[PDB]
């Protein structure tokens, strides 16, 4: 009862309360009264775990509501009705249901034996983590929210062990078990609940990477870099000779050119070349229809300008229906605007517009000039958001994260510091060169210049002795301080995230695997097309339930038995090992003679 | 205007004053102005005074009203250094100005330490190269003044270039020293330190 | 305070150095333990 | 003993921040009874407390010293 579950617990007693939402009496809590607030205590997925509607909706019952004769609330299936409803027992799971049942009475060792015998062992120890961070998300203010993590973290630990033995015992196996169907916990199997179960060290361990560098790289190889692979990219007849072996080639599966073209169109690693080096030469594009076709008229290049972002939006709108709710418009676009990162990608669309009304206005031709010239520096910063991708890349530009504010503060702190020098240089020194605006250019935009070099010494050189002085007093403190220290400022910091900065970024290598699993093989030139694809499939099929380019894995029961089976074998072979381990602690065989002189204390007892 | 910068001091020297009855006892005149005078941040304060005054008499007599312009030009930098003792406020802005607590006595250091060593080549590079530009104070520039601009890069390439050979010489032997020895170990001297 | 202290006693019973040497203290009591025959 | 009875002052404080930190912030403010004034804080600016001001939320109350009233929340 002193849980905050347990007040939570009171909470959704009045979540539904007696007349509003279960019209009879209700102050005695149920079990889909557990279910509803397990709906909350996960996220939004496939959740059975009770069965949830009017076969056995237990939200309604202490009125006499008859039976199967409504059956729109009404429980009577298994048995008569005496405010109950029989034997219609757990469902999928005995032991995984007192896994809960252990950790909501907050009983961490209890929890320990249960899991021995849970039948999930793997994503229970992730959802359940998950749980004991929801549990410390919600409320415990001291002295248990820490003890839940730790727990998550050692339960996360007891997720990291048994994936250890089963990765290597029959990996090709074990990433298919890495992938199961919706029947226990639903859908979110033992991967995608790792996501909001936070596994920056689950995800990065060892073949789950690996695997995912089998998700990315889908079919064909993962062993070449980017040296060869780029070659056959230009050099279309390049692929049909022994370059680079598919793993069709690796059976030789290529008699056909279309199958050694689809599978190579349908694999990620081709998708993103694809969409970046089409884009990237959009960017090129862009400079064009600015370097020469700066002109006030749509040319036939001008024209080319116009819905290339056009054909960009719709993957976004894409992404803004591939898979959300049917009913939050403006609340999974609060995903969108929960990163500051994508409204550096609004920016880089409504820039766009303050020029284009700028150019609209042919008395601004000279804002038609400068404001699209700096939406060019959007996008390549929204590149950098975007190459985030290799092991060399990747996580230094999540150093960077650490950084983007931090280059906002030594910006304000060194270009403020300037102002220091920039005004104090033409104080003595006799200068005359003034005009309307390049008054600013004979005082500041000539001391800036001088810092990195380009220095008019013979303009700014009695009072030489002191020009002498304040250049070599000034550059004391921007050189040496505040470069110099600033390296000790980066050094130390790289040290001392580095193995977050890796781990994080191995947990944002899937949503970029993510979006180019959910992503068709058309490159951005004919991704109009399937932009149409779908709006012909939207007026003869009025429904997002079509295809979903995921995980999608199917299992039989009888394919799967083969599996949990041995895997339930694999739970006691290593938590024994895991104890074993545990028992090759030396401070226990300290402390064991401890326990044994104490029998030995009254052994000498008994004349 | 020049009205105007007269009484802006005169309206904070109060709340210093109000620094100096606000709660200290009622007999230490003299002793809690030791708990000012025990820092010698609240001296370059007291800098920050006097150096309006030694440029308001160079003011005062119109004969150095060139005095008058350079005095209080340096006045100014006076106070950032005391702003920077003002914004020593951000956890990325704070303590590590409290690494420069460490090192404003090195400041002078490095200072005596390679503007000495300046003097080891801002002589020895005028010696075999036949120059011929003196004045009066500025037989100093084409000497000193035009060799410490070659360092951050003002290069008279075309005037200080039989003596070639040495010419590339003591050009590579003295960098050697200074942006390899003194600049690069210095990292290893606040890297550390920092640590 | 009593609190407290009973754990940071606990914690600093928790070291196992006392329990290194507390077999030390127990076979002290069994050296004289076989002298009274 | 002086680190070691600053580190019991860091233990009292490290369980009674944990339980009623807004008590606690009040019992950091106490009157001129005992040893008078300097309430345990005060006390700790001639006591040479580098340790214990900067500990949990001592520095977060005085994040509310400054950030008096309003929030404390945006940068």
């Amino acid at each position: 009862p002193s849980c905050l579950f347990h007040s939570k617990l009171q909470k959704v007693l009045v979540e539904d309360p007696e007349r509003p939402a279960c019209a009879p009496a209700a102050p005695r809590l149920q079990m889909h009264h557990v279910a509803q607030v397990l709906r909350e205590l996960l996220g939004d997925f496939t959740q059975p775990l009770y069965p949830r509607p009017r076969h056995n909706d237990r939200l309604r019952l202490l009125l006499p509501v008859p039976h199967v004769k409504l059956n729109v609330q009404g429980v009577s299936l298994r048995s008569l009705y005496k405010r109950s409803s029989g034997h219609v027992t757990f469902t999928m799971d005995p032991i995984r249901d007192l896994l809960i049942w252990a950790i909501v009475q907050n009983r961490r060792e209890l929890a320990g034996i249960i899991w021995a015998q849970s039948q999930d062992c793997i994503a229970a120890a992730l959802a359940c983590s998950k749980i004991l961070k929801e549990l410390s998300k919600e409320e415990e203010d001291t002295d248990s929210s820490e003890e839940m993590l730790a727990l998550a973290e050692e339960y996360e630990h007891r997720a990291i062990g048994v994936f250890t033995e089963c990765y290597r015992k029959d990996e090709e196996r074990a990433q298919k078990l890495l992938t199961r169907v919706s029947e226990a916990w639903g859908k979110t199997t033992c991967l995608q609940l790792a996501l909001e179960a936070k596994d920056m060290k689950f995800v990065s361990h060892g073949g789950i990477q690996a695997f995912l560098t089998k998700v990315w790289w889908g079919q064909l190889s993962v062993d070449n870099g980017l040296w060869r692979v780029t070659l056959c990219m230009l050099a279309f007849p390049l692929l049909l000779t022994g370059l680079i072996s598919f793993r069709e080639k690796r059976l030789q599966d290529v008699g056909t050119p279309a199958a050694r073209a689809r599978a190579f169109f349908t694999a990620p690693v081709v998708v993103f070349h694809l969409n970046i080096l089409s884009y990237f030469a959009f960017l090129c594009l862009f400079a064009y229809v600015l370097m020469v076709d700066f002109q006030p008229v749509p040319s036939w290049c001008e024209c080319a300008i116009y819905l290339w972002l056009f054909s960009l939006v719709c993957e976004e709108m894409r992404q803004l229906f591939y898979d959300p709710d049917e009913c939050g418009l403006m609340k999974k676009a609060a995903l969108y605007f929960s990163d500051f990162w994508n409204k550096l990608d609004v920016g880089a669309i409504l820039l766009f517009v303050a020029g284009l009304t700028c150019r609209l206005i042919p008395a601004t031709l000279y804002p038609g000039r400068v404001i699209l010239s700096l939406d060019f520096i959007l996008f390549c910063l929204r590149l950098m958001h975007i190459f985030t991708i290799s092991k060399t890349l990747g996580p230094k530009i999540i150093i960077v994260k650490r950084m983007m504010k931090d280059v906002f503060f030594f910006l304000f702190l060194l270009a403020v510091w300037v102002v220091s020098f920039g005004v104090a240089k033409q104080a003595i020194l006799i200068h005359n060169e003034r005009r309307v605006d390049w008054l600013f250019r004979g005082a500041v935009y000539h001391s800036y210049l001088t810092i990195f070099g380009q220095i008019p010494g013979y303009i700014d050189g009695f009072p030489e002795w002191l020009t002498v002085l304040l250049l070599c007093l000034y550059l004391l403190f921007t050189n040496i301080l505040l470069l110099n220290l600033l390296i000790a400022m980066f050094n130390y910091t790289f040290q001392q995230v580095q193995e977050h900065t890796d781990q994080i970024w191995k947990f944002q290598r899937h949503d970029l695997i993510e979006e180019y699993h959910g992503r068709p093989a058309a490159p951005p030139p004919f991704i109009l097309l399937s932009h149409l694809q779908l709006f012909i499939k939207r007026v003869v099929l009025k429904t997002p339930a079509k295809r979903h380019k995921q995980l999608k894995n199917k299992l039989e029961k009888n394919e799967e038995a083969a599996l949990l089976s041995w895997e339930i074998y694999l739970k006691e072979n290593y938590l024994q090992n895991r104890q074993f381990q545990q028992k090759q602690r030396p401070e226990q065989k300290i402390e064991d003679i401890s326990n044994k002189v104490d029998a030995m204390v009254d052994l000498l007892d008994l004349d």
